[PDB]
């Protein structure tokens, strides 16, 4: 058992945590988000967190049985307005994105004004291409800052953006593009990762050789090298954006209008809504990572996954804080890249994967010992349960026994973090996700009998009793597959698909 | 021959108290506020309590008969599907919305608001996937199954204009209506079942579509499951398409004067004309008429035995009853199948509180004998209504004596497709009825009798002429589809300053209105 | 120095001026419209002047550097609703347009109800053609009243209308139509001006022979003479409008959605204006610069093919709910007394003409003007080139009989509305001077040789604007780079008008010296 460190207790000049200082406060706050009278809490949080064009009347409706979950159905809003405009109107010169390029000398800060102008130009280009509200736009982009714009531009005009990981081959890209039935694709000529060149344009051409519906391609000049260009179909990002105004009006979108499609690695196109997903990600980033207005969040993931969707673009920007876009690899040029970045930009939170931590552990302790890293307050892990060795190395070297280790468990269909300790309230056990988040009422079911186990020291499958705002709403044009995968195995519950155990203290352990 | 309201309509025997009553002066006091120069306040208040608005309105009414620019609450936005399904589903998802009385009595079942809303959302998602945008036209060729309602509201959910065609029409009439409405999506069934007989609906659709080049997508509902021809690409199954869609669909925020539906006349030969009805005014009129004329209450079970292919099915089977949040009945059989006692068997089975049928069916049941009706209970009924030609005194007395057992109020209603809702009818809790009389006009309707030759308004009682309306009402027809000149010529030019119903009318000594048939 | 006349002092039964009676009152009012504390004044004026479907939250944002000027971004409204619908609801029988035809015997009044019904029919026709929100519609129309309706029709459904001056040749019309990429063109069979016939449909056919994107043409029967008609492509205005209802719902449009494109006369550039800011600017300018009152009859003798016709014939006067004049003839047809005959017949209270017309009327002699009454006029305005002192004095002596205020106005297509002009009830005028800038305009003089702002009076240089104003142009259509180079690059941090200016010892502004 590791109590919260002094940095997370509001000492040494650090901001006081939102929830604390013990387990009782967390349980008192969490009891309001579930059960009989959670509607008032969720309505207050929704009206406090987001800006609405039209206010809503009903809080929640629907259920698991037919996949008709609804949250704030009567309200209208826009994700791009909540992530860009309302922050640009308040502090245009505040930094929104710290772009850590592949080569450290090319790193620079991007202000909210610059990101908003780029987003508006891209949205104008998309509208000129004929993209309407509810259309699909494919995005095949590497980890550059403009990718964020390419996301928000879609959310600005009501288009549904489908991100494809830049490392995917031509076949997977073709499958996802064909399934989403998009007509516009946004990509780069080449990408740069770890000193290596990714031929994104060549793969895009190979895939589009079998994609009849794609008519317009927008190519970003990331490196400026010679790449083939098909006349008429493909146009340069900069040349097209130079013709458009730096502002574009925001479409007024219903809360249940789809925001993006994310294909799981026939692929499942997971669909998320606008208001519920945005509210869930904003609340999770604010509370689980104890984000504050002047914080500098750093998530070392890729925008082609749900982690990059939630905790690089939508989450941090909805809160109006600085987020980091990291393009390199953890061991380029030297295995000290992460700590050099942290010391260079004074990052306050860090969010990486267990694999990177294990690789850095195998690389030695002569790349972390001589680093300051005093700005960090929270160290997070995402993707797999962490083993004690990596957890302790993370606590001892990355945090210098002074940062809270937040091990989070979630998946693409939950939208945001489901189970994770609150850094200012929960004492952490190495390798445990501890307790569920707001709006999440999870339990353990016997797989053989289907009944719900009661008490502590139990083990079974992990299920959720009631829907939460950021839950996935459907699988794109395959709702029957959605119901079969998530609702049919255990009626009345949402099936995560992972085993879970509850120890004597009530902590939840996820089995790999 | 004057019949006072019965004890069932007086709040006795445990029945709910009437909305308006108990005498004629009470009706007059309420009706005086709905007409004249100071009726804006009453209509604004009624619109704000009756319907749920996304955006509030500022102006109540504008326009007139001269140029056909009638406007009601122009600045407000709302949705008909939200007012008919979503709010009631949020209030009580398990309440029954539709009692589906199938052709075979053993196949009848209840449909809840949740199930209807989910089906409507799936169909709306399918229509959106087909590329239907706001303001588009969708033709509906369906028999009296409950899913037909799920089709109607589906269009109303996405802002499409639905055009219903009666299932008994031939291929030529269906082709004419489809070609005139210029639709690209058609909704239909494989077969229909009525009175134990099979309607080859899909065969007629296939025959008609050979001369309808603009139709690209056909959605076929599997009502019976028998083998019917299916064109690849064009025709898709209802269940298979709806299984791929989510059970929810956001509601389009629609202007008050955005067209709600197109209804073509019953002309089997020639050029049918499409009466166009808007959203807010028509919905308000039908809701108010169903609440007051039939004295509908939240727990009532309204039963109208018309067809959804006509205006009666539009107003008092789907829109009117569901906008009030009550249970409505969808009746698929005929009055004499399997036995001439089907209506009373249905009434006793589902304990319907109100009945709304046509004089022709009542006359047929009269000629079929008294042995089929006199042995039923029928105590749940409080109101018996008649829609169509004025009911003759003989049929009126038979209806009073046997269907209501001299304990139900008989409400003879006069209206047309162009009026949207009931224009002249007695209030059951306030007005004493005479056999064969439409009594007094409804709220917002100020009717007079004009001499057909001189064109002057006949003041006083004991007069006879043509029936006209002085000022527009919320549920009036707004135009004839792409033929506004025909609309003006038919309804506005014959008597300038008045709306021409096209029927003769006589006002007797007591002021009761008697309809004398076509001019 | 000419003090305001008694007619502008609230005497002889004339309405009291909005701003007056001296320069100090004008400066006191104008100090609120510029600086760091102008947001409250602009928000109050926006919420008082226009009707909004949804209220706005932010007042202004953006700047000159990147061409991202924003005004009231979160609000929604409609220009057709503000110009037609609310006035029609308030008073349907009030006259909106006085149509002075080429033949004076064919002149007649158009009520607000009639204009609204015509606009609704045309909007329904446009919707039937498949025109969506944000589409471009070309308008090649002469100075008939229906043209105004057409404009508002494009505003009612959210389309972007691009007006082309009726005297343009086939090549210019083809270039503008091709650049705007429209699919619908609204035109007439023939126009009538000065007793002469303009073959409008012939030029339309010649241009459309090289315009592949146009599919629907709507032809208005102005004269009824026989003109060529292409089957399918061309349809008559009256026959199409007879099939549609006389009402059409208004699209709820964002404040920063484009309202119209106006090409300047290299290749033509399409100046783009927004909805809320341009409408507010024109309404305020018409209300204050011309001292318009609810019962006034404004008369502007410009053409709807230019920015003057856009701002002070259609949008500005109708947004205020007053009567505006659509003049089809020429100043010298049938006789050089046409302007004064029109003024005496319709009792116009304000007049807005070009210096060239005044010079021509001077060359025509005095016998045509000295015997008219003209007592209804209160304001005489000039639009275009700076007026000479001699023409100014002739205008003051004969048109106004030394009892009307002369308003010299300086502006351009990219400003949207009047930038520099005297307030008639507050400012004393000098012959040939634009006096002082309007509300929201903060203009200085920059020495072109050094690029530094000249401080003090009795200086001369180029005229620049420090901060954006609501009615500023937002971009050049599909050529934003050209917009930035033309208006924002030569002097960074300032908007470059492109005209010389001088400031005398009294602080008055003298355009081009």
């Amino acid at each position: 058992l590791f109590a919260p460190p002094p940095r997370m207790q509001g000492k040494e000049g650090r901001p006081k945590p939102h929830i604390g200082p013990n387990y009782e406060s967390y349980v008192k706050e969490w009891a309001k988000t579930v059960g009989p009278n959670s509607d008032e809490w969720w309505a207050a949080k929704a009206r406090e967190t987001l800006d609405w064009y039209d206010d809503f009347k009903t809080v929640r409706a629907g259920g698991f049985e037919h996949g008709d979950v609804q949250w704030f159905p009567e309200g209208t809003l826009n994700a791009a307005y909540n992530c860009l405009d309302r922050h640009y109107y308040k502090n245009p010169k505040k930094t929104a994105i710290i772009y850590e390029a592949d080569e450290p000398s090319e790193s620079r800060e991007v202000s909210y004004e610059e990101l908003m102008q780029e987003t508006c130009r891209v949205a104008n280009v998309l509208k000129s291409y004929g993209v309407k509200k509810g259309d699909a736009v494919s995005i095949y982009l590497p980890m550059t800052w403009q990718a964020a714009a390419a996301f928000l531009a879609c959310a600005r005009i009501g288009a549904i953006h489908s991100a494809v990981f830049a490392g995917f081959s031509a076949e997977s890209l073709r499958d996802r593009v064909n399934d989403c039935e998009c007509k516009v694709l946004i990509t780069t000529d080449e990408g740069r990762r770890g000193g290596k060149t990714i031929a994104t344009k060549q793969i895009v051409d190979a895939a589009l050789q079998q994609c009849p519906l794609v008519e317009n391609v927008l190519v970003l000049r990331r490196t400026g090298n010679k790449v083939p260009m098909t006349e008429g179909r493909d146009k340069w990002w900069d040349e097209e954006c130079a013709k458009m105004p730096a502002y574009c009006p925001c479409e007024r979108m219903a809360s249940e209008d789809p925001l993006f499609i994310l294909y799981t690695s026939k692929p499942k196109g997971v669909v998320h809504s606008t208001a519920g997903y945005l509210l869930g990600t904003a609340l999770t980033l604010k509370y689980v990572f104890d984000a504050h207005p002047d914080d500098r969040f750093a998530c070392m993931a890729d925008i082609g996954w749900i982690t990059g969707h939630s905790y690089i673009i939508y989450g941090p920007l909805a809160n109006g804080i600085t987020t980091a876009v990291f393009e390199s690899t953890p061991v380029y040029p030297t295995p000290s890249r992460y700590w050099d970045f942290v010391d260079k930009w004074k990052a306050t939170q860090l969010y990486t994967a267990p694999t990177a931590i294990r690789l850095l552990r195998r690389m030695g302790e002569d790349h972390v010992k001589n680093h300051d890293l005093s700005s960090l307050r929270v160290l997070g892990s995402v993707g797999e349960p962490i083993n004690p060795e990596a957890w302790h190395w993370y606590n001892d070297f990355a945090g210098k026994n002074q940062c809270a280790i937040v091990d989070t468990y979630w998946m693409t269909e939950t939208g945001s973090i489901s189970i994770a300790p609150l850094p200012g309230a929960i004492s952490t056990k190495p390798g445990s996700a501890t307790f569920p988040f707001f709006g999440m009422d999870v339990d353990i079911i016997d797989p053989q009998t289907g009944q719900v186990l009661e008490g502590n020291d139990v083990e079974g499958v992990l299920v959720a009793r009631r829907p939460w705002p950021s839950i996935a709403r459907t699988v794109y044009r395959d709702h029957k597959r959605y119901l079969e995968t998530y609702m049919k195995p255990y009626p009345g519950y949402f099936f995560f698909g992972d085993g879970a155990a509850r120890d004597y203290d009530g902590y939840m352990w996820i089995k790999g």
